[PDB]
């Protein structure tokens, strides 16, 4: 059973969420199974960010048990601006545990190299999820954002559990039971950045949205530049982990040194965040 | 200065917000001055639905002092449903005090009767307000939504405030600085209460917002009736609380109410059921 670990008041500096595995930290990054279902291709999927809300918040790759924190730009926390007629993320964003897009590699088809970080994750179902939770979603298909010469991929996925999950099957569905999200989708990923000075981002394939086939091919290549990463001969990343014995890693003190979970109340978020920019 | 007093938990049956000035409960409805400057048409507008929000909260005609509370139906807490792209609300939402759309008189270019109730409004500045504040807004313009034979006029305005109020002056600026929020506001409106099993809205003048002259003469008219009927003077005053603490010419006048309302009783917000976050797909 997985939980989470809270640490600090959201919206400040101290906020940290750890995910918990029966009660112990584990890593976010390395210690969750990709796959829920190997077989099925079921995957586990870290919650970031909850629909609707607009905390830059992610799995840090620079600490032990790479904890969920607030991103900063230079001290100042950082908050994604409302963009016309969105209101926050319009979808519960994450990312796949044990992938990684290794920046050395760079696409045929797209010509832009891998980001650094986990396989980002759009899920689209009714429910608004929470920050460090994990979720088993089917992949229904995949976006190539390009954004300052790196292929950021965006799988489309949606919660096993959802009402609907079982009438989506490839990427086709997702029109069929929610007319305009992707274009809606790919409106927001162009837009995004826009209030925050930088320029409109680009996509691959002419922000055509991949079937699933396409999409699981993507995925196992991250997963395989991960297992590459977290085995002996492979950066900033911390690889500490409590599941993995073969690594040179492996540490189940590292679960102990956690400082416990110290829940405080909600800090309030500045009134510019309000703000609708119209672009 | 104006507060508000809250008693009970949000997203409760048992919550209600009144508001107060200098420290006592006024009526909502017939104690705040429709006008903040009479000569530069500055009105003051009560809000009871923050941008964003699915609570549907309204100030109610049956109570005294008229407080702001969540309108239910069948014994549960009312929600408006969100629909694709819309979160919520789209605007914060609320009315004009002293407002009343007589329920037993047909406008002309509409043909329906009013909807009894104080004229409703539409501010469409960046803050996100509070229910039970009391802003400062200009009128820009208005629609007319026609729902169940009833003119549900909707008056488009702006926090005098906002960063950009001196550059909104009459209805063709809202597109011009806010591009797509009118189609978006018609759209809105049209479609917010089929997720409850209704059936789409009308509009007339084929949804055109009229400009803020228009504006000004059915608010005017509102206020007139809302005149008539704070003076006993109307055929039928449909069951509504005219209490009030600051109008002595008033039949119902009563400085002794503002005492009778219990003390900010403040508690957490209830959560909300799940169901509501579901975003509904009608096209
Ligand atoms: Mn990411
Ligand atoms: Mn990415
Ligand atoms: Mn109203
Ligand atoms: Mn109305």
């Amino acid at each position: 059973t997985y939980t989470t670990r809270q640490i600090g008041a959201k919206n400040t500096l101290e906020y940290k969420v750890y995910i918990e595995k029966d009660g112990k930290p584990v890593s976010a990054f390395h210690d969750i199974p990709l796959y829920a279902d190997k077989e099925n291709n079921i995957f586990n999927m870290v919650v970031e960010i909850p629909r609707w809300t607009n905390a830059k918040l992610e799995i840090t790759k620079e600490e032990t048990l790479n904890p969920i924190i607030q991103d900063t730009k230079k001290g100042k926390l950082r908050f994604v601006r409302n963009c016309f007629p969105h209101h926050g993320y319009i979808h519960n964003y994450g990312a796949f545990p044990q992938t990684w897009e290794d920046p050395n590699v760079s696409h045929p088809e797209t010509k832009a190299v891998g980001d650094n970080d986990p396989i980002d994750v759009l899920e689209i179902g009714e429910t608004i999820a929470y920050t460090g939770q994990v979720k088993q979603v089917k992949a229904l298909g995949i976006m190539a954002l390009l954004d300052e010469g790196e292929t950021d991929w965006k799988v489309i996925a949606i919660d096993i559990n959802d009402p609907l999950a079982p009438k989506l099957n490839d990427i086709e569905d997702v029109e069929k039971y929610f007319p305009g999200l992707l274009r809606a989708t790919n409106e927001w990923f162009r837009i995004y950045k826009i209030p925050d000075g930088k320029p409109e981002n680009q996509f691959a394939f002419s922000g055509e949205a991949k079937n699933k086939k396409y999409a699981l091919d993507i995925i196992k290549e991250t997963h395989d530049s991960w297992k590459q990463l977290i085995a002996g001969k492979s950066k900033g990343i911390d690889l500490t982990n409590v599941t993995l014995p073969d690594t040179p890693t492996y540490s189940k003190a590292a679960s102990d040194a956690i400082p416990p979970a110290s829940l405080k109340a909600d800090a309030p978020i500045d009134k510019s965040i309000d703000k609708w920019f119209f672009i």
